[PDB]
């Protein structure tokens, strides 16, 4: 038997039509008991559990799965979520630690994949699987992707011991801070371009426990309750004036991702440059990504005036990148060369080092 | 208010799970009317409806749709099917035609193809959606591909008015004559190499209406019985001897699928070549598809020794070449000068003809 | 019998280690030197063997100076660009644009707008890898772009890359080292090449021979691109659209959602009063902005994308910005148009 | 400093001549190779005093010189036309010239190359040099062709690393041979690996999966297998089959056969079909069940009640491995049929993988 909480903190997925448009849909785990798929009722009375306590049917193989619904409140669509937010949600997690063997977050898509990273980040040596998913349907809409893709999360977390923030859609498991969300209507929204799913679902389940992270049962879970908020992402676009990037990087802002052209370059105009130099001078640390989907930026844009303040993001997301910039910066007592250390390291599998 | 016939033929989608292996599931019924995702309850009382019949719960936007499940016996898997099952269920369908507006067929996956592209040419002047859908995995297995991909055939053909015999998997809706089964795995299943989709289904619903075919409402459905038994499947290898080629296109055969390399090119040497004209010379009617999965035959060979008597297929499937085979070489009181033209016509949407 | 294409080269990883006519010459794939004695052609004038069918294909080469790495291109390089185009529109019956692939979606988007009323092709093309390097991209990219504008009538602004022919105010950069560099997320191709050329005529743009070649030179030039991030704040907002934009695309998550914070709605508001035009496109690579972000509050200064690429999107506001003489409403209906085929009405 | 290949043009597209929208054969390659810059470098020829039936590529970025000598068969064949005997003369060309050269490519029509890759990979046991085959969809010859780049790729893949394998490059990628089947009659991406990663990639970098290529074993000398069993063939079941047409192609002197099946593996179980699988396993046919999907394996079970251990379970191979493969170990001297089952059922070349 192995007990899951699942933590709804908004999104299409537990919203509702009215006059077509969306709007919140409070008591999900009242529509989850009338569903066979979700709750088996007769198993529950004939155990007689607490009816907080819902129930999944037996699947073909592994152990039985129970799970427990907790609703924030207020819910929220996706768009609105912020660090602490996500903090929030580590801080849930690290409460209930103990008592459950895995997390499903139910999540807006829109900013899932930045949730994903984050929580990444907070949860440092995590032992357990915490599972983001979401749908771009509601699940009171009868025809959807929700079910499935709620039904998929509980599944994994409840049988497979992935000690990861994942993300689960259409049938894939990914990395979560691998992901970035790539169409706006398909229900395969969401793409890892830079490293393969974790996990395949088909008629059967193939893991590539290869590449998944390995459990260090002997250290305890750390959460990082200290992000840095100060960290921004700018996207250079071309003929960007120099006024506007000094304006962007202004006090209090301590750390930047610049998303950069193919292989990370920027344009080398002097007055622009001039305002990285001049921003690194003031400490500001920046980490250079790749607008492109899909690759890795190569190192050397504007590291004759930024210095070791211009660190290569290699092949993250720009997600991933945001995120470890705000775990790198909000990590205390450290001079500013091991924070360029930390980042030029792979934290949580966000990142491919040069082979 | 629009209402559906549900026929159950057999497949994966409706058998049971016994230590690790198939068997057999009759009363699909009894089943889904404890789904509320396929049979609202409260709808059915409140309008006292006949307890053969299923309500899906209201959708977004269409009419309400009712459907009726009628089981054959004995249910079959797919690769056991032939002619004459493809057949009956076009009688069915035709018998029952005037009191529905939509037909689904469930099926299994291994001959679904083959199934949907018959039924493609049985159903001449066809008005009315017939969607052929089934399952990589049951549905009584919790974890399955069954729920929705049956769901969304209900609801396309409840809801629009496509004239074709399709099939929907996925989240996608192939027109029935241009599918082939190109993974035996996953939930995607199936390709229409040479065509898009009919539609998509996402958080929106897309149609390719520049595709679907025109209702012709004047017309009567006519229903071919008369399909040419006689007509098989020849796949050409390297090497291929003669003396089994010979063998292979003896009589009583009346028609063959030769499926060739690459663009269209069998073996030359002359002894193969040979046959091939002794074949046509005994009213033999060959048509010549290419073994790749996408792409299209350019006409030539063998036409020097076959004549007329051998046909390009272009870029047909295996599956509708030798469906519209069947339907040609049953049509009654045709010339064979007529046959060959037919042949090289675009009959249901199974062929493109080249600017 | 005979189709004279101008060849302008830009700077770009394809040139890479000046002078590409000399290397050109000597390459059997791009000059044919026994026809170029036997019709005493002039020596800055290359000739393509004969291909299958279609007429022989001539090229000169026009190599610009400086040569740029395409991240320093800016508005005003792709106006020269234009202008050359424009200077030599009768003497030549297409273009080819050799254009480092970096800002190749921007500046493939640009010339689609600046150039209005176009009758002939002008193909873009680039290299992840230079000509002059033995395993390259570069010598199949080329060639493709000289035939496919030496033998077809498509009257647009194209991207040529790896057997593709791209709509250019379509397509994206999705890749950092593959040959597959570029992505149309939202429509098909104009066009592929295998044993046959394929061209998607359905989608083609018509040719309006009566109108004449329009050259806009007037692009405004105060147009930004902001990618809003989780917990953006106002104050940074409020920066980013000072004084003097004019316009700026939003990009926003998903189907085209902000957030909604009342401090960061209220400064595009208020850019909105001070007549900011906004455009709304999405973050995702694919799909669409469904409208409605901050209507409330912004009004009709606030449009949507629609499934524009940003590079679109970022070309049509500075083409939009630069028209003389319009009401800010008639902006807003242009903006809401498909203006060059860069975007797809909901039917 | 230098390493020397031997390239054998045995036919096919990429060496023809279009006449009047026809292609004929186009004999001479070294004649027209010699006058490309991309493919010899006259320079560096004459500097070094060469024998002028010996190419030199120009100097890629990085490795040794690579230098090839042209070896062209006569006559030329279309691919269509080659037989297990034609790539015994290739692999025979291969033995005889083992010593004096470090790699091999080999031009050959699209048609059959994943026949005769398949057949290459089984005869040429120990191998411990690359032999690349490649070929085009338009020739060398065509102004707008995909030859060029594919055979100078073959080229430096053959001259600078040592991949011990038969391989196809095509496209920018280079698969294991044993691994591809022809998936596009008209695109330039002809080919597709469907159940493993190509073993290289080619782009700004060259990309190679040193993590599947097969090891060198240095020690054991190359055995070149002439002894191929030259009755063999392949059977495509389509539906409604009928055993009569089954017993005239499995007759004497069959030896072996691959059947291709429906979906994972399944065939038609009707009785009669049933028996005479049977019988024929009876007279001692060996039968390899392959599926018809593209993609995804064979699960065991089908006919085994009848059959017994003479069908055996192709998993996820090709039809074209799979036909190799029987034809190998149907050529070996002095075996049981235990035997003979017990080397159908291994991994004997990387063609297939076991769960």
């Amino acid at each position: 038997e192995r007990h899951l909480l699942l933590i709804y903190t908004g999104g299409t997925l537990g919203m509702q039509s009215k006059g077509g448009v969306l709007v919140p849909g409070p008591g999900l785990v009242t529509l989850l008991r009338t569903l066979p798929m979700f709750h088996d009722k007769e198993f529950a009375q004939a155990q007689g559990l607490p009816d907080h306590a819902l129930a999944l049917p037996p699947a073909s193989h592994g152990p039985r799965v129970l799970y427990t619904v907790l609703e924030c409140q207020p819910l929220l669509d996706s768009s609105d979520m912020t660090i602490d937010d996500w903090i929030r949600i580590a801080k849930i997690i690290e409460r209930h630690y103990e008592q459950y063997q895995g997390f499903v977050v139910i999540h807006g898509t829109d900013t899932m994949a930045s949730g994903a990273s984050m929580l990444s980040f907070m949860l440092e040596n995590l032992h357990k699987p915490v599972i983001l998913t979401g749908a771009q349907v509601p699940i009171r809409v009868l025809w959807n992707d929700a079910r499935e893709n709620l039904l998929g999360a509980l599944l994994v977390a409840g049988q497979y011991i992935i000690p990861e923030v994942c993300l689960f859609m259409n049938s894939q498991l990914f990395r979560g801070n691998r992901v970035t969300k790539v169409d706006s209507q398909k229900f395969e929204a969401f793409c890892s371009p830079n490293l393969s799913p974790l996990a395949t679902v088909g008629a059967d389940v193939t893991i590539a426990w290869d590449l998944v992270r390995k459990v260090k049962w002997k250290d305890p879970l750390v959460v990082h309750s200290n992000m840095e908020h100060d960290v921004a992402l700018l996207r250079l676009y071309p003929g960007i004036p120099a006024s506007l990037v000094r304006a962007f990087l202004q006090p209090p802002l301590k750390g930047v991702v610049l998303e950069t052209f193919g292989s990370g370059n920027g344009p080398s105009k002097p007055d622009l440059l001039q305002e990285l130099r001049a921003a690194a001078q003031r400490g500001l640390i920046m980490v250079n990504c790749s607008q492109c989907l899909r690759g890795s930026v190569t190192p050397g844009y504007a590291t004759s005036l930024a210095g070791a303040n211009i660190v290569s993001g290699l092949d993250m997301t720009s997600e991933a990148a945001l995120a470890k910039l705000s775990y790198v910066l909000g990590l205390p007592e450290l001079s500013l060369e091991r924070r360029q250390e930390l980042l030029a390291k792979d934290l949580r599998g966000e990142m491919t080092l040069p082979t």
